[PDB]
């Protein structure tokens, strides 16, 4: 019904809006990395995050270090599996070139324009796909006027050849933090969003400060990653926070994806260790931020 409804996205003056023009606000869940925990990206799983939580947008985390695509690409089959699974489902799916540990983009440039070039030619024409090149940049020697706008300028041609307006999410500096930096000297490209990340147990109100800054200077926002935990992953969830952060998103209308659907043991993880990997979860299969996360998604579903 999703995508029935809002068809094909696009960018107008920094917001995201359907094929009538009107706001769309997507929320869903992002996978952990896909080499890792893989299991739990399917369709069964998927429809039921559909149906029981109400997610519109799943986010496919393709790592490209850490044993992910560079070295076994394989792991391209779990990306196909749900895609095709979000077309089926009627709902938006998150191509993410998760670059971390290989925190400059421009190490696999080449094999990021090959990805994405064989993306965009099997999904192109379906307004369901959300194309996310390069996670988070990150480290001081990586910032947008040298490494992250060229990147993103040689990439984004390789996408419109195929596809011409699905949207395309850039990450910052810092972690996609840095938002502001990129505000001040955007692409050219007028369907593209920034990302923009965050956890609650560390990040508050300077980073909302800054987001508003970008938005002021008329650049799209898209949280595509975002946790309840402190980035240091000590003391629990931050549920409090996170409802600050929830709010500033809804008054905003900022998309955003949390992380992450695992069972790993991590207080971000959505799902205690043993969860079905097919769905169908009890509440007792939920964590603290899975059960908060579930009931934001929830609460403003129709
Ligand atoms: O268990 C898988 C893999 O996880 C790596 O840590 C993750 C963390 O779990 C996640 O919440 C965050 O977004 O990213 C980090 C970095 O990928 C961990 O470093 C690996 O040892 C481990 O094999
Ligand atoms: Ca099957
Ligand atoms: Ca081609
Ligand atoms: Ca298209
Ligand atoms: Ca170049
Ligand atoms: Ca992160």
């Amino acid at each position: 019904s999703v995508v029935e409804e809002h068809g094909q996205l696009s960018i107008s003056n920094g917001e995201l809006v359907n094929e009538r023009g009107e706001q769309v606000q997507l929320k869903g869940m992002s996978s952990h990395g896909l080499q890792w925990y893989g299991q739990f990206v399917n369709y069964e799983s998927m429809k039921w995050l559909r149906d029981d939580w109400g997610i519109n947008v799943f986010r496919a985390a393709m790592y490209t270090s850490s044993g992910g695509y560079i070295d076994d690409p394989s792991v391209k089959e779990k990306v196909k599996e749900a895609v095709e699974a979000a077309i089926d489902l009627d709902i938006y799916v998150i191509i993410d070139w998760h670059i971390l540990s290989d925190n400059d983009p421009n190490i696999y440039k080449e094999e990021a324009k090959d990805f994405f070039d064989e993306m965009s030619e099997l999904y192109g024409d379906y307004p369901n796909v959300i194309y996310e090149i390069a996670n988070e940049p990150n480290g001081s020697d990586v910032t947008w006027g040298n490494q992250i706008k060229p990147y993103a300028e040689e990439v984004i041609p390789i996408i419109r050849n195929n596809d011409p307006n699905n949207i395309i999410i850039v990450g910052t500096g810092t972690w996609s933090q840095d938002v502001h930096h990129a505000a001040d000297n955007q692409l050219a490209d007028p369907n593209v969003m920034y990302a923009f990340h965050f956890y609650a147990g560390t990040h508050g109100q300077n980073l909302r400060d800054q987001v508003d800054y970008a938005l002021d200077q008329g650049a799209a926002i898209f949280v595509s990653e975002w946790g309840t935990s402190a980035a240091t992953g000590d003391g629990g969830v931050f549920l409090d926070e996170a409802q600050v952060w929830i709010d500033f998103m809804d008054e905003r209308n900022l998309s955003w994806a949390n992380w992450s659907l695992t069972h790993k043991d991590e207080s971000s993880a959505a799902l205690m260790p043993g969860a079905n990997p097919t769905g169908g979860w009890t509440e007792a299969e939920l964590s603290p931020s899975g059960t908060f996360v579930r009931e934001k998604i929830r609460e403003s579903a129709s």
